[PDB]
């Protein structure tokens, strides 16, 4: 299986911390990520870096309200 992990499962998982900072982001926008049910996966490198990855579904609308 791939090395892509959910956002929830990594968080409660490796923390909170651990994954902002691995991942070089701010604790506040993973709170929001978590917060609003935000579909992600972060895969984990061979260096022990890791980078979220975000789902491209389908192109139905253009707004942004939360």
């Amino acid at each position: 299986m791939e090395q892509r992990i959910t956002l929830k499962d990594y968080a409660m998982r490796f923390g909170q911390t651990k994954t902002a900072k691995d991942l070089g982001v701010q604790q506040s926008a993973i709170n929001k990520w978590i917060h609003a049910g935000r579909k992600i996966f972060l895969t984990i490198n061979a260096d022990g870096s890791v980078y979220a990855e975000e789902v491209k579904p389908d192109p139905s609308n253009k707004k942004t309200t939360a």
